[PDB]
């Protein structure tokens, strides 16, 4: 493990870190001011994981702008619905919850039953397809329920993105006209409450960013970390998305690469 480690330390550019990992990484460092992006494979597709979530949660706040009062809407919580990765809806099955309150569950802890259930209200995978369509990807697809969306083949589109249509998208929701202001507001502020991304591009990020972000992982070897960076003395945003898939490299050292990826990021903005 070390020279591993040592590599991934010592990688300066995106092209010397995907190596240093033996992995493919796509990188799209995106300059909100300028339409500017610096990346790598940025039109790859990758498995979105995790990350579809931000867009499963703007599509509830869309449909809540013309449905008012959805996101105080109660959905009970079965046994049937949960699953390994429930860390808020477990402490509620047999009662319900708001919509809201989902919403939050999946962006900041990534419950898995909380994303199916939102899955039941807007749609399903359809519906957020269709919302992504409606904003200006044509790119990002959902397909598939919780947790199937998490294989990946290659030359299979379903449930993918690239790092590039991936940053516009965040641009476009979570800075942009989108949502109304209200909405892209509390979409902001959920990401920038996540609790699961604490060892990826937050941990290569100085303290200069505020930072909004959505993680995703799998179990083969993927791991994605997609992230909105205020400047908290002001100016423009940028937006970073990052997608991992290096299975020769353990759990833990796929963190370690994508928050490289926030180190090499912070030196490009300078």
């Amino acid at each position: 493990n070390a020279p591993t480690d040592a590599a991934i330390t010592a990688a300066s550019d995106f092209a010397a870190l995907e190596k240093a990992c033996a992995g493919r990484l796509g990188v799209t460092l995106l300059d909100t001011a300028s339409g500017r992006r610096i990346g790598h494979r940025q039109d790859e597709r990758f498995p979105m994981c995790s990350t579809f979530k931000s867009m499963l949660a703007a599509t509830v706040l869309s449909q809540a702008e013309r449905m008012p009062a959805l996101l105080d809407r109660r959905v009970p919580v079965g046994e049937a619905d949960l699953l390994s990765h429930a860390p808020v809806t477990r402490r509620h099955a047999g009662k319900d919850m708001t919509v809201r309150d989902l919403c939050r569950a999946t962006i900041i802890t990534s419950d898995n039953t909380a994303a199916n259930l939102l899955f039941g209200v807007v749609g399903g995978p359809p519906a957020v397809t269709a919302f992504l369509r409606a904003s200006g990807d044509t790119v990002s697809r959902s397909d598939r329920l919780e947790p199937e969306l998490n294989s990946f083949a290659k030359g299979d589109p379903r449930d993918t993105t690239t790092p590039a249509a991936m940053a516009a998208t965040l641009q476009r929701v979570v800075l942009g006209e989108v949502l109304q202001p209200a909405s892209r507001q509390q979409l902001a502020d959920w990401l920038i409450d996540n609790e699961t991304g604490d060892a990826c591009l937050r941990a290569g990020l100085g303290k200069r960013w505020r930072v909004g972000d959505k993680t995703g992982s799998n179990g083969e070897d993927a791991r994605n970390d997609i992230a909105v960076l205020w400047p908290v003395a002001g100016g423009a945003p940028w937006v970073l998305t990052a997608y991992l898939q290096a299975g020769a490299i353990s759990y833990e050292q796929r963190a370690s690469v994508l928050a490289q990826v926030g180190r090499i990021a912070d030196r490009l903005i300078g």
